[PDB]
């Protein structure tokens, strides 16, 4: 019943042509919005039936970044409360599509605000280590620098999707002066950094930052030398389950990510490969979560999600049925 | 004036087509060994000035491994003595052909030794994670997998030059299960690992290891987890200059290891790829360091030293003037 | 004035012939319904006598745990609302064996929702190690294997008191797999330890744990060896007036509990047998709290206060006149 | 175009006459009652005008502690409420010499509860440690010392003003026995010290505390020998723009507070002295903070700030423009 | 063929009738002169026959102190000496009878002279807190008392085998007050000990302790306090085959020790009683080591090794044919 | 019997108008020596007897600093050795005279070595951190800026003598640029140190350095922030007596020296005044020790005291009769 835009988005999704715990969150919004534009139900129970099918699918594609069924609980649920109202087909049909961009614009303003909150934490003449690629991290760093702050990053490579080259290129575009480095060097140049700012794709209630592989090991080093850590993060990125005592999932990735299959078909079977794409950093690690409505102790993290999700606690996902 | 299996042995020295501590110094010792053998000096004087040209040209090869250095001083050293006491042309020659296969010999054994002591630390049902590539770590590992102990090692991929392929392609080959993952998944199953045995390149008299970049952040998880972390390394890796206050200086390679010319030239002017080769473990996160001459805690280091180079201070480089 | 069972149901508290906070909490809400339930008051203003008086006697048991104070204050704070409003006789004798009926139901509630909210945190394959016998921690564990999970439990023997006993046969009943070990053995077996699931009498505002003598040690070495130190305790476990800066006295048990008088009258006047109940474990050590309300960080204890005890701090406790 | 007892009200908070975060603030507070009270502008307009040249210039005189403004946000802030509301000449006037009154006086009342629910914290016998000169430290000790509880206080000079003296003969006059040492013993008496209750200029919304210089390394050694650290400060001395990533500035002040100008202009040009008058304490090491809103533990400040200050983010300051 | 008594003395090691590293070193040593003393060999070849019977047959009594196989050693490396240079029955038979004598009563002095230098660590005042049962320690104590310091000692029960209550009263002989407590109470009263002063079964080269179940806990939380941590220990404690690399044994004597079997037969079958007889304190846990050779830092057990056992490594157990 | 130029040197030592433990020891030995060149004694035993008088007067003045004892253990045992030989009257006069200018000058020159050792520990662009007023650190750091390395000096004010004010105007006299900082600045500025180098008047066996107070709390903050500690310290300042179990003992000052007279005599007697001259710095908060013997780890200290001090264990110190 799905659009075929729809299994698009989802496929890129999984293959991380589309990637990043946020712009995944936007495109699983922004699918949900052609799902309804471009639908052909006659009647309303049906659309929403679909709509139901097309969110099942987006929650499926990966994970751990809870951005995206977060992004879902958005749309999908302005569209349940309205359906449950008296929606006509072509009232729904509105509800979705504008609940979708709603979403998808408070995510690119949730980032101009983290930009400017974390920006001034940022001191002139700082120097800035970094892992993978967040446009939030990315944000709190561009805007500082654009704020005529001098600065300097220390990019760390990011294996083994080599995340580290996007940050790398992308902040070499603004004009900032970056220093790219292996992950291993994380510990070697610690003691010349002065801030350390990551972004996250989950974050637990009691503060726990779930973030791309490595993120942990830099955070422990950081601690160690007395350099701060900055989590940036939108509201969205913090996990309401986790609070009902929920695990959240490190997704584990296919083995040729890590090692090219026609290399690895090569190796001795006694050989495995694990491939996680995250891991988990202690909130005692963390010094601040800089989020859209403010900059937070981690331990703070049980009040956004109270503020923000007292929803969840009461229902299923609003798209099960 | 030097032999060619001289120059073109120092060349792959810093290639790194010949790697690894141990073997660097036992290739260091073979040439000295060729160079003597191979010489076509006609008067011993003009032979000794042959042996100090290519002591001096192996030296300047790489810097960070005190084998090199060490291995050289133990063959020139001895010629010195010999040569000052007026040796034949023949004499000498001998002297330091024998020198070299001592030295070569005695490195051999001393892995062997390495192997046995450091085994009776790894119980039976172990999950040890190593970094880079050791034959030293390797011992240890090979022996206890040899007594019939059931062991997996965790080989991390070890970037920029992929000396994890190494260990694991070389592991496996003894049957020994293997785990591979990238440097950044090391505090991830650092919770599931029992035993952290690695090797190194040169130690401080304080106790303090010089090994392959990103050995420290390992350790650091490692002392965070009650996880013991274990040295191999053989009593020429113990650097005896470091007793008169001088540091160990870590070699910076080329940058197109980390990213490769083709790639590199692409990117903008702004961006820098720095790339140390080893890095600094402080020796409170080792737990002990494993030698021919048995284990030791890191504190220890300058016992080690005063009895191998108690005169390796003053006497000038004996492959200088 | 006070009934018979109330009187005795106090004894049985002071001897711990009825322990574990939130077991005596409910016992303490029992005997006031007894009191209510059985008096033969003739007047009203006699009545809400001998209820201040019995719950003033029950509150003079023990003092560690807020549970009691605190389910007295529940039932009370109720009866004196309505008494002071112009509670006919039997209407307060209605208003108190309501509120004690729903406080024995509401305990009991909420030890099964922390059970079900401790479970998810608890993994397939864990070995969780427990100390003393608490119901709150037994019915994570209990609910974690009812689930499916394979676990094995660690009891420690938790003396004086032997309370481990308690526990050991408790988690055999439900086919439980144990290893009982000496308190002493703590550290020795946290290596193999995955998570670390312990109840609690009192929590403070800043988080701080007062639970059972030796918590506070295994909390400690939990933290070394980076393994989860999860708090199962309710609400009420939750002390109120430790934000106005007080502080949890620490019960003093007789020294025969530790050395039996018979053997005790043997030893000289010089050595002298000091017997703490509890200890307290600061924040730091503690990883999460689980609580019928969610899973939250020991510096969110303030959040559980300000919310189920805002009343209470301007008033004083309802048992007195 | 303001009182004169306005400008030199502000002249001695710069030359530190009148010090103390909160005897400044109340100093701040009473400046703008002076200003109301003497003004003689005959226009409504014209006084407002005034008000804010007097606010303005009492916020520019030191910058660190916010208790200055916030004292001043709290008395202005309600001027313009009532101005914009197009109040009297008169009814302003009576508006803003009620709210300087009303926050002096709650300033005062804010000591004395700080002053009961520290005191809770102290037992009988306590060793306790302080730094510089606070009113709301010595409120907590006086009270403590007035229950009958017999202590110790050790007071250490702090320089360069030599603010220990001040505590010192004050906690003196009432009675209490006082150690007096220089700063650099902090670690040396800290084993025989039982509890440190230092005051504070401004708290970060992450629990950061920010106080006379030296707090940061007593907390420091204070954490090394789990001795409790308590920061005594009132509701005004938490940073609300700290919550929109705002660092709080470390007021430098001269050299020759330090080193007296007759000496120093003897010094060769080379040598500088600094002089931060404040530093950082990292929220770890805080235990907890005594406000007259009852005890919290560090990370709880955010809470204190979305309370008092809930709108004291957006609104610009109400004296600008 | 070995005498009656070195049989038994062999069974009451076993079953702890005598236990305490250094009762059972000499227990050992008198043994074995026993077997020489009352043997009827009538051959040489014969005697050392029957003396590397009885060697092997008290080397296999418990594992975890070296105390035990060293002072075989001592006896044993003296009758090889002479035995295999051509010694004479009666010879042979004085050789033993003589090193039997000299350890043990060396090993008398050793305790004598370990606690005269380690009461001048005791000052006037101090709070020692001890555990387990060891004859160093309270040598170390017994000798502070009697030198005029007034002390206190915190014994800890020690359990399975109540040791503590060995302690308490032997203290307590000499006049020394005493305050016994229940292990787990170990981190409740660090707060108030001044000195943590025990004894050791055997001690590795790079500085780990291997004493009675427990220490390690009070170790780890001395530190915390940074409270001294001081093991007394006879060079005979260290451990030589240690240095080769070779791990202490950790003993695991029978459950019902913990659970007497009359109950233990109660018990449900998955109920299982580990009983671990020691555990491993860390080197930096350990602040000094008090020796009859002086006090060294855990990290110089190093020197005593090579400087009492030089000879041993390279030979086979003089009692092994 | 003491010349009169012997007890001037004595009683500039207590004063400290000749201060720090190098050259204390130094003037100690040039005492001796003044005492030989002046002496008036007829006979030999009587010249003897004078010279055992002046040194008992001269380690008398100032207990805390080894070196002076040292110093004097240097001398006086030499001409002890002469004396129990047959020394004739001007022969001993010699002997002294000269042992007592070979220390002297074995002082200025170890001062030099561990000027060259230490300073090749400091890199160009290194931020340097000290306290007080050491010959051996300013040695460390001048010899490595005359080495052409660019260093900043920061100098830590040291009450209550202000011993800062010399080194800053010392090191400023070599061309140094200095920072000078009161004492609680030194964990502001430790973020922005490379290297602590600070000096030592006794050093325990284990590593333990005493030095001027404050250094304790500068080495703390400097391991908490991964900055080196380096103590540059003669052999002669390590503590024989220690390895004993000999406890050194912290010298208590006059109160006037922290509070002159006239300002103390004003200030209520309930308030006491502790001057502690020095403290205790733990062996794991320093990294290396500079001796004109080599770099050391702390727990090396033992090694120094075993070869250069096998003479004070066997007997009293050679003055004493
Ligand atoms: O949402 P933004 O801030 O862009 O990035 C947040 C985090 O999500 C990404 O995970 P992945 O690359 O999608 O697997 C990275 O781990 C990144 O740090
Ligand atoms: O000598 P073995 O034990 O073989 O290995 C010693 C160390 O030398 C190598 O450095 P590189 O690869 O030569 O640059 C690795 O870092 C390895 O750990
Ligand atoms: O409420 P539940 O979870 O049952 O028990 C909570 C705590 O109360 C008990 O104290 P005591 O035995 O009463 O002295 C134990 O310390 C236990 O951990
Ligand atoms: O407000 P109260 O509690 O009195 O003291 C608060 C703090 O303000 C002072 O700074 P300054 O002396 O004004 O520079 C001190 O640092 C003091 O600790
Ligand atoms: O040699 P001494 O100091 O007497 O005792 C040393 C150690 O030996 C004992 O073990 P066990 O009781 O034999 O199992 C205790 O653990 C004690 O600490
Ligand atoms: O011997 P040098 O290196 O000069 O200084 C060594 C130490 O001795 C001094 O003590 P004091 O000032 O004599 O009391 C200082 O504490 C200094 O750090
Ligand atoms: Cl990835
Ligand atoms: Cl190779
Ligand atoms: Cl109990
Ligand atoms: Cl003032
Ligand atoms: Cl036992
Ligand atoms: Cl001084
Ligand atoms: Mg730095
Ligand atoms: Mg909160
Ligand atoms: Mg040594």
């Amino acid at each position: 019943a799905v659009v075929k835009e729809v299994l698009e988005i989802a496929e890129k999704i999984k293959n991380m042509e589309i990637r990043g715990a946020g712009k995944i969150a936007r495109s699983a919004a922004y699918a949900l919005q052609l799902q309804a534009e471009k639908s052909k139900a006659t009647n309303v129970d049906e659309f929403w039936k679909e709509m139901k099918q097309a969110a099942k699918i987006l929650f499926e594609t990966r994970p751990t970044a809870v951005s995206l069924p977060n992004a879902l609980r958005y749309v999908m649920h302005r569209g349940k409360i309205a359906y449950s109202s008296g929606a006509d087909l072509e009232q729904l049909r509105f509800v979705i599509i504008n609940a979708a961009k709603e979403f998808i614009h408070n995510s690119e303003k949730a980032l101009e605000r983290i930009g400017e909150f974390g920006a001034k934490r940022i001191e002139d003449g700082d120097v800035i280590m970094t892992h993978s690629h967040s446009k939030a991290a990315i944000s709190v760093m561009k805007t500082a620098w654009e704020q005529g702050k001098d600065i300097k990053v220390i990019v760390t490579e990011t294996r083994p999707k080599w995340q580290g080259k996007i940050t790398a290129k992308e902040l070499a575009s603004y004009g900032i002066p970056v220093i790219y480095v292996v992950d291993s060097a994380a510990r070697h140049y610690m003691k010349m950094t002065d801030k350390v700012v990551m972004g996250a794709d989950s974050i637990t209630v009691n503060g726990a930052v779930i973030n791309k592989i490595g993120t942990a090991l830099i955070a422990l080093t950081a601690k160690e030398h007395r350099v701060w850590t900055m989590i940036a993060a939108e509201t969205y990125k913090f996990h309401p389950e986790t609070m009902l005592g929920q695990l959240v999932e490190i997704e584990m990735r296919d083995p040729t990510e890590v090692i090219p299959e026609d290399e690895l078909k090569t190796w001795p079977k006694n050989i495995e490969v694990w491939n996680p794409a995250f891991d988990v950093t202690p909130p005692e690690y963390v010094d601040v979560i800089i989020t859209e409505r403010g900059i937070i102790p981690p331990y703070a993290a049980i009040d956004i999600l109270r503020e923000e999700f007292g929803w969840a606690l009461k229902y299923t996902e609003p798209w099960e049925d």
